[PDB]
């Protein structure tokens, strides 16, 4: 208990200070990015993983995890907003292909991908459009993220077929044409949206759900059990030096 709980509380306090500073002045982004790198290195260190796993508290552990995953999700968003505003303020124009996340279920230019939680700095959305030539829809509930994302796409990828909207999945007119769906990891509602998508989507749709379980759940929303007759987990992609893992879902 004692050891890992103390560090996790200290990270929560550090994230509070860094996040509050960045809200007042975006010059403190570099310090927050460094904290996020240190946090990542902590999460992926087998020593801390073992300590975390050994802490068999139920209530306090669960709550502390939930406090961290919420504030660090806000930090991820704030980094994206600042990076986006910097690119647009200028008015000027890596290690893994997103296609890799779908294993055998490959993406061609004839396919159509929905990315849930596109974000203000939608590099992943642009990446997959450029790599695959597929049509791409990104949704984000935050209109700041919709505006920044839309205008970044128009600068960096004007020739790709990319739509960004605040529409919920039940409001997407072309939902039945979607062949591939990716969920960003830092979406609290991702499993409720997954369940809603069952009835909305065609029968052969494939979903890549990004998540973090165990110690990775302090920087990600975790996996959940799905309704067993609806979404079947056909593949789990878990790696020790990846800050998020991927669960592939198909119908029945
Ligand atoms: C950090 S950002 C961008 C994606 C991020 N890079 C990731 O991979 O987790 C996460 C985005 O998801 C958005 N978001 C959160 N909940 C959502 C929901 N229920 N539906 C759509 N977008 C959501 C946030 O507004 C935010 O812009």
């Amino acid at each position: 208990n004692n050891e890992i709980k103390l560090i996790l509380q200290q990270y929560l306090e550090k994230f509070e200070a860094h996040y509050e500073r960045v809200l007042q002045d975006d010059q403190y982004i570099e310090a927050l990015e460094t904290l996020m790198d240190d946090y990542s290195e902590f999460i992926l260190n087998p020593i801390y993983e073992q300590q975390f796993n050994a802490w068999r508290d139920v209530e306090e552990k669960a709550q502390l995890i939930k406090s961290l995953q919420y504030i660090t999700a806000q930090c991820v968003k704030q980094v994206e907003v600042i990076r986006a505003r910097r690119l647009l303020d200028g008015q000027a124009s890596i290690e893994h292909c997103i296609d890799e996340e779908f294993g055998q279920c490959s993406i061609t230019s004839n396919d159509k991908l929905l990315l849930v939680g596109s974000g203000a700095y939608p590099m992943t959305l642009i990446q997959v459009a450029k790599e695959t030539g597929a049509s791409v829809i990104g949704i984000d509930i935050d209109p700041q993220a919709v505006d920044l994302g839309r205008r970044i796409v128009n600068v960096l990828a004007p020739n790709e077929d990319i739509t960004i909207t605040d529409q919920k999945v039940s409001e997407l007119k072309d939902i039945k044409d979607v062949t591939h769906i990716i969920f960003s990891s830092t979406i609290p509602l991702k499993y409720s949206i997954l369940e809603e998508l069952y009835d909305l989507t065609n029968e052969n749709v494939v979903v890549a759900m990004r998540f973090g379980d165990g110690i990775k759940a302090i920087f990600n929303y975790p996996s959940q059990e799905t309704a067993e007759d609806k979404w079947q987990c056909v593949n789990k992609h878990m790696r020790p030096q990846q800050i998020f893992d991927i669960a592939l879902y198909k119908k029945a």
